[PDB]
């Protein structure tokens, strides 16, 4: 009786039937955005001719003037505007076209003025230079994420600070482990990471509120986000002549400070002729001890606590603290102090509140009712609520700096721990941060480190924002997930802890680390993974021996390292496939990189051939290798005569990742590979790249829509790994057309995955332009989140890979797999004791070393062994690649 | 080098630094709010002479002209200001007392305009006035709970829906068990229990934004909200003069509804001369199938959904669903409609919303930027936010009627499920609801329900505000905590299923619903508990589809007994011990309710006992932060380690520490069922129990009675013998230099209610009470206590740091009540009663709202437990509290009912000379009637003359009569 349309209808959309409607009377361009004009879904009203897919009909009615505007022609009959000349005219389905209204045509020439940057930008160094009025592509895409420094002090893997931040400063921030400093929110939406007031601040002058942090209201013009590697800078100018500037990022480690400590500087600069007299109302809410009772007990959350202040030497109000009932929330002491400087003279702010309710009073956060007069009462419950005030003169020209320290101390650096010990260390962090200087200085001092950190591996080529994207962004992803693996970004925010699998992150990061004399860190990983096997850790393990896989990895780390360093003197996968061939393909190469290991430090030699002969003679159904190998009983799954496919069109289930590993771990043959190539282009291969398993009928043997995660997205951790075995295969087969077309894939699947791309058409791609994110739906082509994933590592060792460089017993092994349309390609390479200055010149088409001719010099003399070795004389070698 | 001030630390308040400087100077009177003008805390800002504690200075401060008058005054030195004549005066500490000027004199006055109802007030009918600008005592304070009704229905207990609704309408709905209808919200705050947007909406004129329901702002000139009993009325009045009218209740169950319905009716008057072309914009956000993901996965829980359009016959758009790909969170079908009435035009709403993004846009939700013109986008994703938009002209003097229907259909009614059995119910709702009347019917179908339920038992004193406050919501919360127990409320969201010790709130409503023809719901509430005892004696400790945990804690099978005695007593129905009920065991076994209440007995007296002949205690007890033994037993660990040593009857072999509290609830399980055999005509069963109450006893009586008070838990485990026990006189275990030992208040309290304690041991008991046990904030639960490795959780005051948990406080009473007719000494009699009533008027909501500020609570519903520093009432709103109260003071009253009819024996307050109440029977009325001079005065010590329809029976007991008439009972104290 009663009808149901859900979202996903073969139905048609606005701006097909603004097609259908206006297609032949007015030109619609490329691009147009529409929207219905009632629930019936007949009729829309559109925008013809627009420089890219872009909401901008959404944005267009935010404006009160076009949306009573269209009240005479909607929701009756269908309507587009379209702009001949300069003039906005709008077109009715019955011919006439009228000339629109001069406030109607003064909204649509500001609202179509820049719709090709509405996403915003990235600078020459892959900065995101964000307005904070326009509209996200997604929930990713305006984040960035921040981490401490804990090199060189005691456990750096479980220590190290870490924090979220969005454009408009919005999100949370954790020390140790799932330790909260500012509260992370739970919440039914992905753009909620934190508690809104975390970061937040209001200004006032002479009683009325004139500005938020996290709201963009008639009195701001200009206001920009510039998020960066490891600091994000956000910039305001306002009517009355302000120009604000907040910049966020984390203190790295000094002996004695806090575990955790986030620095927020504010700036305010004065334009106008006359001076002001302000005040500053800083805001947040501290992150509970008891993060479980959120759930099953909110009032416990708020009576096992209660608010203090904190004092000086001088008898000063400089600060907040929360303070814990039950022992085991006392273990870690949390933090906020405020310092206005006003040139020569610092000072501490003058009042302060914590009670959210008494603070929001009768209005709301964004505009509080007791925000000017705060009432300096401590809190005897919580909720970790609190508002730090401060007046201040600023005079015409001059500019006042305000410097906020949110953070946390804890037992899991300092022995015998209480709330003296932070105490301690407040101090201690609020001595070096005396001079107004300091600050500036600290941050410089965290621009220079990753600056220098990325200088291992640093691509010339022309492309100014895929440079900058791979030798400064990518370098950070894959050192943000070293430490934090899968554990926190926006919307990964409960308990999963450092995984025994994301040791890939390692993989990675490792070069990078001995490279800036961190070999001593790199081991100090190693180890902790390898004293575990178990399926999870942070400080104990957890859910242990769960999975199959973990173990096996642990032998690609020290395989890596060893190699690299020539360092003896050291010594399932997928989450829904709930029923191994691919174990078979990494115990194989665990067996045989140990092999390796031995001789450099017969047994093992000996062992591959019959671990080998096992895989390729039961495994391998006729095909395609198998993944799942059923003996229980259905014969197995992942070939064809499987039987246990979900599409009327293909014969049995396909996992890309048995392609891949068989290929990685040297097993498959070249007429294997061949076989498998084709298979995978018929089925896995999709115009939004290689998808990770073809549809599956396993109730004989879901969870998401198809697209989403497991049901047939394009998983990029997985598809990165196949891109790894494509570029290995088209270096090592006898067929150089095979060759060719598999090197073909890897790029078309890397464009895929390169985040700075995200960029052009970004409201359909979504993703984030500078930070890798999980998986592509393959409906809309949207990279979903979360911004951390393996997809960043193996992105990182495949462009490596594919620029020549694979490390050997004798060092490397250069064969670079140049793009057809690449002529010339140019990168330096550090080593341990020296350096390396590449530079390979071919002409267009494709080209490699095992089918075309070249020339191969190394400072001037010409080797034929392919093989460069690792010099140690500490001076930059020239290695020149001319193809014929 | 650096200082810390803790709050608890915090030597001086305000108010006192108020008084330390200006207490001399000016008069301050009974109350003064006041605030500190800097954070060193050295001058303070104030105000005299307050008609009570309020937030006074908070509410002057958003003012900004008397923000900026203080600046030429603090934050250097102090000030307080004064109502000297009709003007107002600022006081300095140097003398001058300067008259403030005219706009700083003009908010003063309209501030302490009202400061005695800023809490709002109670009508004669206990509803709750609030107005929407002040500000709450308490997170708990302006909440009103709402029920349904499944009565008659499959799974009563299960699938009855529940909502919370705070005064601007705020707040989460479920159906059965913890199933989301509209969002519930895990965040930091206790004052946030749903997502903002529920229940709320916007309205619109000629393209800009004039109102929304969770916003007060200039164009609001009233604006109150009635809470009422499963009803909530919010009104406003516009300066453009709309009269607008919200009222939230929950459907009752019909044939063929969803399982869950709410239904919010918004009325808009256009009072002007003119008339308004409007629109209208409902927001909401459902609820997620995977409630565990929020945590875990948010990005998971917006995957597995879509958003999904409805359309009726006509090609017509009512509403929205979410719908759900994984079969486990198809099992529920949420829906939203809307019905847009003109009069004779009954319409539906023409466009809609379902981004939270695409609709607040560079705006927030108090002023979204997509706002008046929505989308009509359907989202691929979660989360469940809907906006449905619909315009309407209303003519000057007329009134637009728009109904909202959101809510939920379900598996757990429906065999064969699918969304297409949620599209057939939805149908049969919306023509249900088709004629404007309905709805305002349907309401007051509701609203007499709940006054008819009320009729058991009504007090017709001098004090309105007591007897509506017993008669309407008293009866209420009783009944509400029958269904919900302590599952679902403002700050109780997470995961409590039904409890088997909540069974104790059947005691009160078990009466209520016999008298209004709900015998048999009380006999299928029964049976649902009872089904969870075992072949032995030992039951579950918990359930709601199925029942988990058993023998888990020690207490929760006992409790049955009091049910089944209750019960028995009151309808002489016999015919419930004869029936067969499904065992939690094995199989599909049946056993009789004659056996399964002997084996009950008998596993508590003969297999799970200790040394000394007392009950074991297992795990734990009633008390859920009491966790002491080592290795504790399981229900049927001991099932199969009974079968060990014997390879009926023998007793179970181990030395682990007896529960003396257990042993009282074991004494007067087996002195009922020794009541219950006899009137289920046998002599033998009634010889079986009554010689085993006196070997029960005695053994409690002998080893247990600790000198000075019954013991607590007694140790009988370590070989040594240090820790002899626990909660008595030399125990060796208190955490106070100044008291010798714990003394546990239901020791007390059921060595009473069992009849164990001598009058002798009574007399004793009282005074360590009184010393110890009893403050000025009412019966503490224990006296301090180094139990030791776990230490506190609390501070000293909340919860079981030494608070006043209301619960057991009310089962102290219910002793002293007890106490107080049956002992010897009148004096004893008349000390007991004072201290009961003196513990009901600490809990009674109503006096909340004496005080409020300090007080806080919830002025129509029992909250947890008093803080002992404060005297704060704190939530929950879930408390066994109500239920005992309700026993209470009826058993203050004089009722009791007994084998022969009602025993008769009331306690009146002795300020009280006259007390009237109305009671129902079965099959009968009685209008009961005391006059007694000013006094103490009992039936045990003092002479009286009793009348029952004029004649004068001098036996005390009043038969339960047959005859379908009103009975006058009257009672003259000489
Ligand atoms: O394997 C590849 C890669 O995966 C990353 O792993 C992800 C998976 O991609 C993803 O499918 C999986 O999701 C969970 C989800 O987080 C849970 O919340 C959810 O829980 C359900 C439960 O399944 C139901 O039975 C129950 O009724 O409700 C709950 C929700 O309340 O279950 C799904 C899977 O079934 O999450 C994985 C991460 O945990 C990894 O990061 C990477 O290491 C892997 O290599
Ligand atoms: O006994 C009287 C009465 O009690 C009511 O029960 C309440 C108790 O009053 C209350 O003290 C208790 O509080 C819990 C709290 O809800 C839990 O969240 C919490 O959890 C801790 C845990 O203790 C730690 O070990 C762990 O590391 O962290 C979590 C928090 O993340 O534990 C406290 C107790 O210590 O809650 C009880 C409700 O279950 C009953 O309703 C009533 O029946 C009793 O008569």
């Amino acid at each position: 009786m009663i009808t149901k349309v859900t979202a996903r209808n073969n139905k048609i959309t606005p701006v097909e039937l603004l097609n259908q409607k206006f297609g032949n009377k007015i030109n619609l361009g490329n691009f147009a955005d529409a929207v219905f004009t009632d629930a019936a879904f007949k009729n829309v009203a559109g925008i013809a001719n627009l420089p890219m897919k872009a909401p901008v009909m959404q944005v267009l009615m935010e404006n009160c003037i076009v949306s009573k505007y269209l009240k005479q022609f909607v929701p009756d009959r269908s309507v587009c505007f379209v702009e001949e000349g300069q003039k906005f005219y709008i077109v009715l389905e019955d011919g006439q076209k009228i000339e629109v209204p001069e406030d109607v045509n003064k909204a649509l020439k500001a609202t179509v003025s820049d719709v090709k940057h509405w996403a915003g930008y990235l600078t020459e160094d892959g900065e995101h230079v964000i307005d904070l009025l326009k509209p996200a592509p997604g929930p990713h895409f305006y984040v960035n994420l921040l981490i401490g420094n804990r090199l060189g002090f005691k456990r750096t893997l479980q220590t190290t600070p870490k924090s979220v931040v969005d454009r408009f400063g919005r999100g949370s921030f954790r020390s140790h482990a799932a330790t909260q400093v500012l509260a992370t929110r739970f919440d039914m939406r992905q753009e909620e990471n934190g508690f809104p007031a975390n970061r937040q601040f209001y200004l006032y002058e002479d009683g009325k509120q004139i500005f938020y942090s996290a709201l963009i209201d008639d009195n701001i013009v200009e206001a920009t986000c510039k998020h960066s590697c490891n600091r994000t800078v956000i910039k305001y100018k306002t009517a009355c002549n302000l120009e604000i500037t907040r910049t966020i990022f984390l203190v790295p480690h000094k002996k004695g400070f806090p575990l955790a400590t986030e620095l927020q500087r504010i700036e305010i600069k004065n334009a106008s002729d006359k001076a002001r007299n302000l005040s500053i109302t800083y805001t947040g809410m501290f992150g509970t001890g008891a993060v479980h009772a959120i759930f099953e007990d909110v009032t416990y959350t708020n009576v096992i606590m209660q608010s203090a202040a904190l004092y000086n030497d001088k008898g000063e109000f400089i600060g907040i603290t929360p303070d814990y009932y039950p022992e085991e929330f006392k273990q870690d002491t949390r933090f906020v102090t405020m310092i206005v400087r006003n040139g020569d003279e610092k000072s501490f702010p003058q009042s302060f509140c914590t009670d959210y309710n008494d603070f929001v009073g009768t209005g709301t956060l964004e505009h509080p009712a007791g925000g000017c007069n705060l009432n300096n009462k401590l809190n005897r419950k919580g909720p970790g609520f609190f508002a730090l005030g401060a007046p201040f003169t600023v005079e015409p020209g001059k500019t006042v700096i305000i410097d906020t320290f949110t953070g946390l101390s804890s037992s899991k650096d300092n022995e015998n721990y209480s709330d003296a010990v932070m105490l301690r260390e407040l101090d201690n962090l609020l001595r070096y941060f005396e001079k107004s200087e300091s600050v500036e200085e600290t941050l410089n001092e965290i621009i220079n480190f990753h600056e220098n950190y990325g200088k291992y591996f640093q691509f010339n080529t022309g492309n100014k924002l895929f440079d900058s994207g791979f030798n400064r962004n990518l370098a950070f992803q894959v050192l943000y997930q070293t430490f934090m693996s899968r554990s926190f970004g926006q919307t990964q925010k409960g308990y999963r802890e450092i995984g025994f699998r994301e040791i890939q992150d390692l993989f990675a990061s490792m070069y990078y680390f001995i490279n800036i004399g961190y070999q001593d860190f790199v081991k100090e990983l190693l180890f902790e993974w390898t004293a575990n096997a178990n399926h999870n850790f942070y400080w104990v393990g957890k859910q242990p021996g769960l999975y199959s896989d973990d173990s096996l990895w642990l032998l690609q780390a020290y395989y890596r390292y060893i190699i690299y360093t020539k360092d003896t003197s050291v010594l399932d996968w997928n989450d829904c496939l709930k029923i191994s061939v691919m174990n078979a393909f990494l115990l194989k190469l665990a067996i045989d990189h140990l092999a390796e290991i031995a001789t450099l430090d017969q047994q093992m030699s000996e062992l591959s051939k019959e671990v080998t002969d096992r895989i390729q003679k039961h495994a391998w159904k006729e095909n395609f290798f198998a993944r799942v190998l059923i003996n229980r009983y259905y014969t197995y799954l992942g070939a064809k005569g499987d039987k246990l496919s979900a599409d009327p069109n293909i014969d049995g289930v396909y996992f890309l990742n048995s392609f891949a590993w068989s290929v990685l771990s040297d097993v498959a043959t070249d007429e294997q590979i061949a076989i498998m190539v084709d298979v995978i282009k018929k089925h896995l291969l999709t115009p939004y790249g290689l998808r990770l398993v073809t549809p599956a009928d396993l109730n004989k043997i879901g969870h998401y829509f198809f697209g989403d995660r497991e049901n047939g997205a394009v998983f990029k951790h997985a598809s990165m790994m196949a891109v790894a075995a494509l570029i290995k295969a088209a270096k090592k087969v006898k067929d150089n057309e095979l060759a060719k077309e598999m090197a073909r894939i890897a790029y078309f699947m890397i464009d895929l995955v390169l985040p700075y791309k995200n960029l052009e058409n970004p409201f359909q791609v979504a993703g984030n332009p500078r930070i890798c994110t999980q998986y592509i739906n393959t409906d809309t082509g949207e990279n979903i989140g979360p911004l951390l994933s393996g997809t960043a590592t193996w992105l990182n060792l495949n462009l490596i890979s594919l620029a020549g460089i694979e490390y050997t017993r004798d060092g490397i092994s250069f064969n670079p797999i140049l793009r057809e349309e690449e002529t010339q390609l140019n990168f330096t390479l550090k080593a341990p004791k020296c350096s390396y200055k590449f530079s390979i010149t071919k002409p267009v088409g494709f080209a490699r070393m095992e089918s075309s001719e070249y020339e191969l010099f190394v400072d001037g003399q010409k080797i034929d062994n392919t093989v460069i070795p690792m010099y140690t004389d500490e001076k930059e070698h020239i290695v020149t690649l001319k193809f014929k």
